[PDB]
DNA sequence: GGATTACACCCAAGACACCAGGCACGAGACAGAAAAAAACAACGAAAACGGCCACCACCCAAACACACCAAACACAAGA
């Protein structure tokens, strides 16, 4: 695509049916730099979803 | 008889006690226990009948002797 120039290796092409899986990267990022504490432990809470 | 059996991360879903016999108080009845009296043991006082010493006579015990029997050294017999 860069150069228009051939490959000098052949490629096996054609159409084949794949699959869009529940697993996306959006749902997955987390960072915490301070946030909620437990109150028994006063450590770090456990879950994306709760920071 | 207990005790331990990978590590990290994501999401969703339900419950966050209800209801029934024991403690206190709440009152009767035989049993847990207390009070009494009458038939239980003994002792004081009188009555007369059983117990002890006499008197007494007939039945059992001892002496005498009888004849009778059991028995024991030894002169004789015997192997």
């Amino acid at each position: 695509g860069h150069t228009g120039k051939k490959l000098m290796a052949q490629v096996f092409f054609g159409p084949t049916y794949y699959q869009r899986l529940r697993h996306m990267v959006d749902d997955k990022i987390h960072a915490r730099a301070r946030g909620p504490v437990q109150v028994l432990t006063r450590q770090p809470v456990e879950g994306r979803s709760r920071d």
